[PDB]
């Protein structure tokens, strides 16, 4: 069927045809493709970018979105933490979510893609560029570690459901995946809660800064210990994605990941 994302360097306008609040504090945004057999083309491990002119200046940001290429027509939700202006923080709020939010169903917006330095092949090869020229990491057909904070679930959950769907794929995925509250974990039952369908190869664990009265889980971040019980282990040479919480990818990777031994090389942020 006919691609969406024909050139990644042509903007694709696509209509708004459908909004849902969820509310983790979220909102699910449905766009049209071309037409009713389109999928939207974007290989596993990639992304999209969205642009407006905002204010009255352009403004893009990247999107995982959480269709995939199984959808038709649409093939294309994306789910969206709104960054509300006048709140805890910092006044005008996030430009782009609060645009979005601002849509009405027929608006259009654009979209450019595929991006993306990593794109997942199937049963466990990986294909990582690191300056220019792609390389497989043929093997790990076994094991990945996936470190998510926030928004950055996006880019892990396209990767755990591509794995998932295919029976024949023994990769096993762990995902360390932390937030502020109970209240920001972004698609819990959105089947993260899909560790019921498959927990021989998916292993699901939560962190939060403010833990509630009976958390089953863990609280606070990182130290290392955290990173010990819930990730792969060096000795297994598993590939690691999101390295600490997305959020402002600083630290460079995670000074913890170093710590239990994960070369710098099988470390990858989104
Ligand atoms: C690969 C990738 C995939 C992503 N996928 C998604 C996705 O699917 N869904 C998604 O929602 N995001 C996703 N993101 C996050 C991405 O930043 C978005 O474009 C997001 O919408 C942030 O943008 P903004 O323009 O609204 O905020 P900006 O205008 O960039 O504001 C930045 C903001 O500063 C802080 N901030 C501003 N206002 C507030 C507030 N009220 N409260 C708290 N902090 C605040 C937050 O740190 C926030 O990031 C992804 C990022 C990447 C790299």
């Amino acid at each position: 069927p006919a691609i969406t994302l024909e050139n990644p360097d042509i903007k694709y306008p696509l209509r708004l045809i459908d909004k849902e609040v969820v509310n983790h504090d979220t909102r699910r945004f449905r766009f049209a493709l071309p037409s009713p057999e389109h999928i939207l083309g974007l290989p596993v491990g990639q992304h999209i970018y969205l642009s407006a002119r905002i204010d009255g200046n352009l403004v893009i940001r990247p999107y995982t979105p959480v269709s995939s290429d199984d959808d038709k027509g649409f093939v294309d939700l994306v789910i969206k933490v709104y960054f509300k202006d006048t709140h805890p923080k910092f006044p005008a709020g996030g430009k782009m979510s609060q645009y979005l939010e601002s849509m009405k169903i027929g608006d259009t917006i654009e979209f450019r893609g595929p991006n993306g330095l990593l794109v997942y092949q199937g049963k466990g090869k990986f294909a990582i560029r690191p300056d220019k020229k792609s390389s497989p990491v043929i093997k790990t057909v076994k094991s990945v570690g996936m470190i998510a904070g926030g928004t950055g679930i996006t880019p892990m959950l396209q990767v755990i459901r591509a794995i998932m769907k295919d029976p024949d794929d023994h990769t096993v995925c762990h995902l360390l995946f932390a937030n502020q509250t109970e209240k920001d974990i972004l698609l819990r039952p959105e089947l993260e809660e899909l560790r019921n369908e498959h927990s021989a190869r998916f292993k699901l664990w939560y962190t939060v800064d403010r833990a509630p009265e009976a958390w089953d889980y863990s609280q606070g971040f990182v130290n290392e210990e955290m990173i010990r019980d819930h990730l792969p282990p060096p000795e297994e040479e598993p590939l690691v994605l999101m390295c600490g919480p997305p959020p402002m990818i600083q630290y460079a990777c995670l000074p913890n990941l170093e710590r239990v031994g994960h070369p710098k090389e099988r470390c990858f942020a989104f």
